[PDB]
RNA sequence: UAAGUUAUUAAGGGCGCACGGUGGAUGCCUUGGCACUAGAAGCCGAUGAAGGACGUUACUAACGACGAUAUGCUUUGGG
């Protein structure tokens, strides 16, 4: 989605998205505590572009 | 006082009509079928098939879509 940095910082944002905002707002939405809960499918699908842009690269 | 004749009763039933219930025929309709015509096409698979199991949404029991990038992603045209 135009991110267009450095293949590092691709790996970084994966790891940042993959577990902490997505594995987070997983905890929140079960013990009570998520409102927003439309933040979950937008960090899934920057998950998914952070992905593909760096599977182009190959 | 005597002789004689005759009638109302309807527990319930019969017929005729009036009004309800049941059940889903018929009329009209069609989301779908049937039989065909002209033109594509007549194979997929070890780069893992046809077919399926399990999952995916903020909930999700099921059906469609999808596959740990999961109720979908990028990019090039239409709108």
């Amino acid at each position: 989605k135009e991110i267009r940095n450095l293949t590092t910082s691709e790996i970084e944002e994966q790891i940042k998205s993959s577990k902490e905002e997505l594995f987070n707002l997983r905890f929140q939405l079960a013990t009570g505590q998520l409102e927003e809960t439309a933040r979950i499918r937008t960090v899934r699908k920057t998950i998914a572009r952070l992905k593909t842009v760096a599977r182009e690269r190959e």
